[PDB]
């Protein structure tokens, strides 16, 4: 209150006579060339020694030291000069100028005085009466030196003695003008203290105070003296003082002087002296008075006039920072800051303190950015010519540095706060609040700059980081709020059903387990925000463009917070599977899109393989599962529809049936659903491919199986189209599987998906072999039948250099006759199969058939039932009427015809495979036996009949031979010394005298020229007869001993009658080749055992029925004991 009313009064006084009424003294230096007296002090001006100043405008003559002590303006001092030259009336005139100035001022600017009244809340009547007071303080006070004076006589020291006591009873009189007063008396003292005050009136600075000290005589002498002298109280001394030496308040001691005829004087008097030319010395330092004025005015303007709205001033330039108000108010504070000097920066800091209480009002952040840029520029640069620091010049602020620092920090914090929710506090929908926002960051740069420049702080908070925190803050508050309120937000902001805009359950404003829609909704929220940040805020907040892309900070913050939440969601869905596979696939495309839009290009995530595919992968696998099972049900349907269609070929040249196509179509539709994800994690891809390669393997083996199963039922000799088509299906699987494997990225494929499909292809191959076999096999009975007929037809042909012209019928006619049963079957079927089998299929079929055929002929014709089943039977010791040249031909031509048929010009089998067919080469080889030489055949017999020695069926006795294989010392041939030691167990109890002897024979090749037989002497009546007789066979030199065997035979001697065979044993000379010599018991058989090659050779040697070696061989091997004299039957 005190300061407010003091400042009200001083503002009224300051502006009733505004200092802008005043005029300046144009002084010339002027020589007082005669003794002259100064119009201020009345002091001597004289010569050059004491020159004066003569004004022209005020005219006024004074000391130099007085030309400024001439206090009043050049109007008033022109008046006072005019009174001191002669015209006093000019003084009353300029008193009337002072009146008229104040009347005009009031009448012309009444709004100044009214505003001071309203700002200081004074009434109009009381304002009129305080205005009477400040009018009077310049209008009674228009020209006054009407001093009240208040003289405290304090004390004296060293006074003269005069007393009745012998000391003195000093009192004092004081006089000013005619008026006279006294102290009471100090008694008996020469150093008295009174401290006694006298008020006086003076009307002239050239008056004197008179002060006089008196010894108080109250005695008969003083009662007498009172009749003759005025001063009845013996005078102790005086001082006399000019009123112009006085001012304000004083406390001074003065030495004392004489006056009266009674005077004896010494010492001094102390006087306190007040002089009430003194006025408002009670100044709050005019700073503070101006502040009070300014705060009152500011609240009055903003709050009272403008209802708290900050009216931005009637301001001019950047120096709006110095024009705080409209004219009236501006002139108020300026006439105050002029009359009372208050510096422009102090005025400004006061205004910035005011504004900070309102900083949120529109445009105020631009004004405060301005005002602070200036208060900064002031302390940082204005008078930075002073070597004092900005922070210290700012300390020397009469406002108080600290008060200002606090104020900035509070404000800055309040800005940081508002920025931390920039979106909510400065919505993009208000460009005005986007501009206040922009001007706020301009203010915050201006504060950071003040801290850096005026406070001289070295690392103040960097304006970009300060704001980046606030943005991150505002973004995280956004994210929390969206993740918790997704439905309310997506609801109101976009939702594709108006019934879904409201407070949907929290399990749907955060994550649902039932649906993916919260997440599609959250995706759109995220997009929208990043857009607003990119689009409204990144431009609004461009001050740190390099540091502060609001759109990027948005995309990063929001995705990060999202991706966490989404990952857990996908894991949660995976436990429950309430949404369909498909829904997660749709969500995957949305998420794939979203990342690949906003996120992938932020450096942080450009740096990485996207992790999101790991979220969807189980749902893709689920889909692959649903897919495989559907595909396997489909597979069975397709196979069964095709089966119902009897497995027709898709066309007569599209050799597989339609199910193959359907399946590959399905598998491709399926694969493409996978492929359409393009998962950027190739191991998750690898997993899908492993999963699917299994699907494929399973489906295709299940096909190949369902085929392989039905296959044999179709192999019957009339549905033949169908097994062809099924093998073509199988092969077509392999073929399209190679394609699909390539489509899955071929050799680039996951090694285990690849492992699977390689395994699969190998199994499908092995299936196709077994089908080709099973197929070729169903014709086998027909083949065997036909081949037996061809064998029957061939048996009419014989060795036709030895037969008539119906069987010496040409090699061709015989071959044709022979061939005919098969050529019928062949031509039809191979043509049909060549038309309707895929070449892979056909080749396998044909190999199987070829083998089968070859083997069938080799058996059924070349080692035929029409030969050996006679010779080794009770039937004919066959020739097959000689398998000469002719039936070697016929067959070789038929084989060739067949080989051309199976070859089918390369449409069938390769002439290489056929020529190098073991089936053929064996067949050819058996054909070669038939034409061979007798000794080669006999050699083949002894070498193959190795078993002729190990085991005899029912022995008739045994022979002890000691045999020596001398590689002969006389010739280098092989000779065989057979020492016939004895026989034993001879089953020969004959009716005549028994006379046993032992024959020994040799068997092997090249024995036509050599003694094949020896015999011992006889022994009478003896069934274990000894001989000790030595024979010497010769072998060939060229054939080794393993080409030979002894054939021992005991016999009964009957001269003039006939000798009789008692038994037979074979000793292989292959043993004696090793043993060198051998004592051995040879069990005598009744016959000698053979194998099929003994018998094939014996069938070919029996054809040599005229060759004496072949006769004697066929005879000596068909040689047997008569059962007489010794019991049971032989065995084969």
């Amino acid at each position: 209150e005190e300061l407010k009313n003091h400042v009200y009064k001083k503002t009224l006084q300051a502006l009733i006579y505004p200092i802008s009424c005043t005029t300046p003294h144009n002084f010339e230096v002027w020589t007082a060339t005669t003794p002259t007296y100064c119009y201020e002090c009345e002091g001597l001006l004289w010569g050059i020694a004491r020159q004066g100043m003569r004004c022209t405008e005020c005219g006024v003559k004074c000391h130099e030291k007085c030309q400024d002590l001439l206090n009043a303006d050049c109007l008033q001092r022109a008046a006072e000069k005019s009174s001191k030259h002669g015209a006093e009336d000019r003084t009353q005139n300029i008193i009337m100028v002072l009146k008229d100035r104040m009347k005009i001022r009031e009448r012309n600017k009444p709004e100044i005085f009214e505003l001071i009244q309203e700002v200081f809340a004074v009434t109009k009547s009381a304002h009129t009466q305080q205005m009477k007071a400040v009018k009077q303080s310049v209008l009674d006070g228009t020209s006054k030196w009407s001093a009240k004076i208040s003289i405290t006589v304090v004390c004296a020291q060293g006074l003269q003695a005069k007393d009745k006591t012998g000391s003195s009873d000093p009192y004092v009189t004081v006089q000013v003008g005619k008026t006279k007063k006294r102290t009471k008396t100090i008694y008996g003292n020469l150093n008295p203290v009174w401290e006694e005050n006298f008020h006086f009136e003076c009307h002239n600075s050239s008056d004197r105070i008179k002060v006089r000290v008196w010894d108080e005589d109250d005695d008969i002498k003083s009662r007498v003296k009172q009749r003759f002298k005025r001063e009845s109280d013996d005078f102790l001394g005086q001082t006399i003082i000019e009123v112009r030496t006085l001012s304000g308040e004083m406390d001074v001691w003065y030495n004392l002087d004489k006056r009266t005829d009674k005077s004896a004087v010494s010492g001094a008097i102390r006087l306190h002296i007040s002089v009430e030319i003194k006025g408002e010395e009670k100044v709050a330092p005019y700073h503070v008075q101006y502040t009070c004025l300014h705060e009152n005015l500011f609240h009055f303007v903003t709050d009272v006039q403008n209802n708290g709205v900050v009216k931005i001033p009637d301001a001019k330039g950047d120096d709006a920072w110095k024009v705080y108000y409209d004219e009236t108010a501006q002139e108020i504070v300026d006439e105050f800051a002029m009359r009372y000097g208050v510096e422009s920066i102090y005025q400004a800091m006061t205004h910035f303190a005011c504004l900070s209480s309102k900083y949120m009002c529109p445009g105020v952040p631009a004004v405060m950015s301005t005002l602070l840029a200036n208060i900064n520029a002031y302390y940082a640069h204005t008078t930075a010519s002073t070597n004092v620091s900005a922070s210290d010049r700012f300390a020397a602020s009469n406002f108080g540095k600290e008060r200002f620092v606090k104020l900035l920090d509070q404000l800055h914090n309040s800005l940081r706060i508002d920025l931390s929710m920039y979106r909510n506090n400065f919505p993009a929908s208000s460009p005005e609040r986007l501009q206040d926002l922009k001007s706020t960051v301009d203010l915050l740069t201006s504060i950071t700059f003040f801290r850096m420049k005026v406070q001289e702080l070295q690392s103040p908070p960097r304006a970009s980081q300060v704001v980046k925190d606030c943005v991150k803050a505002c973004l995280n508050s956004t994210y929390e709020y969206i993740f918790n309120n997704c439905h309310e937000l997506y609801g109101r902001e976009y939702q594709t059903d108006p019934a879904k805009k409201g407070e949907v359950p929290p399990e749907e404003q955060g994550p649902s387990i039932k649906n993916l829609d919260f997440w599609s909704k959250l995706i759109t929220l995220i997009v929208s925000i990043i857009e607003e940040d990119k689009n409204s805020y990144t431009p609004c907040l461009n001050q740190f463009p390099q540091e502060l892309n609001v759109g990027k900070i948005s995309a990063e913050v929001m995705w990060s917070l999202f991706a966490q939440d989404m990952k857990y969601a996908m894991e949660e869905h995976d436990k429950h599977r309430l949404c369909k596979s498909a829904d997660y696939m749709n969500l995957h495309f949305k998420v794939k899109w979203l990342y690949n839009e906003y996120v992938a290009e932020l450096p942080t995530f450009k740096d990485r393989v996207p992790e999101y595919p790991a979220w969807f992968e189980p749902f893709v696998i689920q889909w692959l599962d649903e897919n495989e099972e559907v595909s396997r049900d489909f597979l069975h349907g397709a196979l069964e529809r095709d089966k119902k269609d009897g497995f027709q070929q898709t066309s007569e040249h599209a050799l597989f049936s339609c199910s193959v196509v359907d399946v590959f179509s399905q598998l491709n539709q399926s694969f493409e659903i996978i492929k359409k994800l393009e998962c950027p994690d190739p191991q998750i891809v690898g997993h899908y491919m492993r999963r699917f390669a299994k699907t494929i393997s399973n489906v295709l083996l299940q096909y190949a199986d369902i085929v392989s199963k039905d296959f044999a039922s179709y192999c019957s000799k009339e549905k033949e189209k169908v097994p062809c088509i099924l093998m073509n299906n199988t092969q077509q699987l392999r073929v399209q599987l190679e394609k699909m494997f390539e489509a899955m990225g071929g050799k680039e494929l996951d090694a285990e998906a690849s492992g699977t499909l390689k395994e699969l292809q190998v199994k499908l191959n092995n299936v196709l072999d077994e089908l080709s076999h099973v197929f070729a096999t169903s014709f086998q009975p027909h083949i065997e039948e036909c081949v037996r007929q061809m064998g029957d037809i061939l048996s009419q042909v014989k060795g036709t250099g030895n037969v008539p012209a119906s069987a010496c019928s040409s090699v061709a006619q015989d071959a044709d006759n022979v061939l005919q049963p098969i050529m019928d079957l062949l031509d039809s079927n191979l043509t049909l199969f060549a038309k309707i089998c895929e070449k892979t299929v056909l080749k396998r079929v044909l190999k199987e058939l070829w083998k089968l055929v070859m083997n069938t002929m080799e058996r059924t014709i070349v080692l035929p039932p029409e030969f050996l089943s006679k010779l080794k039977d009770h039937m004919v010791r066959e020739e097959a009427k000689s398998l000469t040249p002719k039936q070697c031909a016929v067959v070789e031509l038929a084989l060739d015809t067949i080989k051309q048929y199976f070859h089918a010009g390369g449409v069938g089998l390769k002439k290489t495979f056929l020529e190098k067919s073991p089936d053929l080469q064996s067949l050819r080889y058996a054909l070669s036996l038939y034409t061979q030489a007798t000794d080669l055949l006999i050699k083949t017999f002894v070498q193959t009949q190795s078993a002729q020695g190990s085991g005899v069926e029912d022995p008739v006795g045994e022979v002890s031979v000691h045999v020596e294989l001398f590689t002969h010392p006389g010739t280098g041939e092989q000779k065989v010394t057979v020492k016939v030691v004895a026989a034993n167990d001879l089953k020969w109890q004959t009716s005549g005298i028994f006379r046993p002897f032992i024959e020994v024979n040799i068997v092997g090749p090249q024995l036509s020229d050599k003694k094949r037989k020896f015999a011992t002497k006889s022994k009478n009546n003896s069934w274990a007869p000894k001989y000790n007789e030595s024979f010497q066979f010769s072998l060939s030199a060229d054939a080794g001993p393993e080409c030979y065997e002894l054939q021992v035979c005991v016999k009964d001697y009957c001269f003039a009658r006939e000798d009789r065979t008692v038994g037979l044993a074979v000793l292989q000379l292959r043993e004696l080749a090793q043993r060198g010599s051998a004592a051995c018991w040879l069990p005598l058989g009744r016959r000698i055992h053979m194998d099929d090659t003994g018998l094939t050779v014996l069938r070919i040697l029996s054809q040599r029925s005229n060759d004496e070696v072949a006769k004697e061989f066929v005879k000596l091997k068909s040689d047997t004991r008569s059962a007489e004299e010794g019991g049971a039957a032989p065995a084969p």
